[PDB]
């Protein structure tokens, strides 16, 4: 079932979510099938819970290949639950980030070049991974969903801050 | 003749725009009446040239009434070129604003009270007035676009950015 992607503005973007305590169950992979259709519908390469107002530690993410991000290499598809992360060196890197709660836009985003990332898949098995470039992007983005932020906050050169078809 | 506006993204809105030095023309009267025409067809209660591709330290502003901003006393329809500003106390007020050249979006955004501005009506005459809430504020608004500034820049709570219809 495709779920409504909320926009910015929404109060329930801006929670800290809960973690996931149903691991296994039927539910969360019904709740997974869904946040990855949803996010195939609206071609992007994550979504958080918080996007479609599911109060919940949890991400799913992941390509063969990205027409937004046609150099990217391909990320595994993932679905994670109560991620945390760790950044493994300083070393930043700028690169495009756009949002689904924020259409039509985009910014250059600094993001840690170098994580590692451990959460459980949603049959229950751990998760633990070391992550670099999009695919670490990916994941510190959906990331800030699940504790409250969004990119324009992290904004540093807003120049760079516009709309897609204009951008240049 | 109403104008496309430019949305963010364009380098256009980012430029230092030169002063008007056609005064009391034929060729500067029709921009201000094309200015106030492209203002009132997207309901705008200021707009400044440089949102219309035109590279000018020109701005049009003022209304009757405003359905967006139904609390706000009128300002004077005003048409003003080669503005400068002073503030006039330390004291900041925040508000809501939002941009043509960014549809669909507002965000709460930390203004002098109190400013004086200085500059030249079309025909030539100065004007100065000293300006307060409102009306400064949208002052404030165009003179940044003269200067290559958005008001995403200035958000300092982005809890409050968000699209018109959802935000709450
Ligand atoms: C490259 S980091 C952006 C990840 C997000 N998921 C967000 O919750 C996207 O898929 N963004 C798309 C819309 C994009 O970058 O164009
Ligand atoms: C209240 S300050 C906003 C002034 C601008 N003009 C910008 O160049 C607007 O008219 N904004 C409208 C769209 C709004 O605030 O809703
Ligand atoms: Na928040
Ligand atoms: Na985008
Ligand atoms: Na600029
Ligand atoms: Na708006």
């Amino acid at each position: 079932m495709i779920r409504d992607i909320i926009r910015m503005g929404d109060k329930r973007l801006l929670r800290v979510a809960p973690q996931v305590t149903n691991l296994g169950s039927a539910e969360l992979h019904a709740l997974v099938s869904d946040m990855f259709e949803t996010m195939g519908a609206a071609h992007g390469v994550g979504l958080a819970a918080p996007q479609i107002a599911v109060d919940l530690q949890l991400m799913v993410f992941g390509f063969e290949a990205s027409e937004r991000y046609p150099e990217a290499p391909a990320v595994p598809l993932t679905a994670l639950a109560n991620a945390q992360i760790e950044p493994l060196s300083d070393e930043m890197e700028n690169g495009w980030e756009g949002c689904l709660s924020i259409p039509g836009l985009r910014a250059v985003i600094p993001r840690y070049r170098y994580i590692r990332y451990r959460g459980f898949a949603p049959d229950g098995s751990p998760i633990e991974r070391e992550a670099e470039g999009f695919h670490a992007r990916v994941v510190q983005h959906e990331y800030d969903h699940l504790v409250g932020r969004l990119y324009p906050s992290r904004i540093e050169n807003f120049d760079t801050f516009g709309f897609d078809d204009v951008l240049s």
